[PDB]
């Protein structure tokens, strides 16, 4: 059960922001309900999957293509370089969705919605859920902070481990090869010897 | 500027939830903002500092524990073992909030509010603000996620190179050791041909 709320300009009243809820089982789909508030009003409506056909034939494209292209626009899933324009009119209770590219308007969907009985308990729920959110992520950022710190004590320790076997092995190796070079050194000197003193005499 | 935004029951009506937040410049102590709202109408008050300071003179207790008290309260600080209980009557538009004890209320605040004229506003402005942080949590989320798995990628790596590192340390000895006895023993046959044939001739 998945729920994404965004907030849209309408066309009518650019000053104030609309708020557009979608909720869905499991994918858009399998159909969805919306509801679209204004702090003091709002309306319902829902696309079940049956419906959904039905638009992409009339829509004639890709029902593949229709359904991420609601998905990119209702989810704020929006691009850079993709507008999008949304009309409600509440004296005829439809609510539309184009796209807006090269100057020309391209139909995507429309759907109707009737006016719920009472905004007070949908505001109040939408709210609730978000201050849910709030403390979930609060929860999750906590607990990936304290990851990361034993991450970065755990990175900190491992090199100064390997920083200590580096020492051990130059140490070793240094102290092993002089100790060494006196003892060629000390034959070289005996053989010098004897092969110019003993030959000589 | 700080905001905390908290969800209470009101006595009067124990069936519907309440959101009040409270907003303050920078410490509580110097004032505050209260707006409660129940998804219709909103009613807003101030309190300032001389009021905070008169209510804990007249408190007969510390300024800096009444401030305690009422971070407590207010911004859902309460811990497992404290109760509190918020009036507020419309007719009149006052608000107060007193500490239940075993049958032994105490009546820590009471302040006055006043009914706004656009509720609408106030609604909107709250969501926002709860969207923006949810976006921006959203964001830190994933940051951190992105970079714990590139901390422990990195740690991995360095640890395997480790044991190949102190595998070969392992054996260095050994390689020195193979050598030094090679250029001995070479060095050894030369002397020993050397005596042999002067002591000979």
């Amino acid at each position: 059960m998945e729920r994404k709320i965004s907030r849209i300009h309408l066309v009518s009243e650019p000053s104030i922001t609309h708020f557009l809820q979608v909720s869905w089982e499991k994918t858009l789909e399998s159909g969805f309900v919306i509801t679209l508030t204004d702090g003091h009003s709002a309306w319902t409506g829902t696309v079940s999957e049956s419906e959904i056909s039905q638009e992409a034939d009339d829509m004639a494209m890709e029902k593949g293509k229709y359904v991420g292209e609601l998905r990119k626009a209702l989810l704020s899933g929006a691009g850079p370089a993709d507008v999008y324009t949304f009309n409600f009119s509440k004296e005829s209770c439809y609510f539309f969705f184009e796209k807006n590219l090269k100057d020309v308007s391209f139909r995507l969907g429309s759907f109707n919605l009737e006016k719920v009985e009472n905004p007070a308990e949908v505001i109040r729920e939408l709210i609730c859920y978000c201050l849910d959110t709030i403390a979930e992520n609060q929860a999750k950022n906590e607990h990936l902070q304290k990851e990361n710190e034993r991450l970065l004590r755990d990175w900190n320790d491992v090199q100064g481990r390997f920083e200590k076997c580096v020492s051990a092995k130059e140490a070793l190796e240094t102290d092993l090869y002089k100790r060494f070079i006196l003892v060629l050194n000390e034959k070289k000197t005996k053989i010098r010897s004897l092969h110019n003193k003993l030959l000589n005499a």
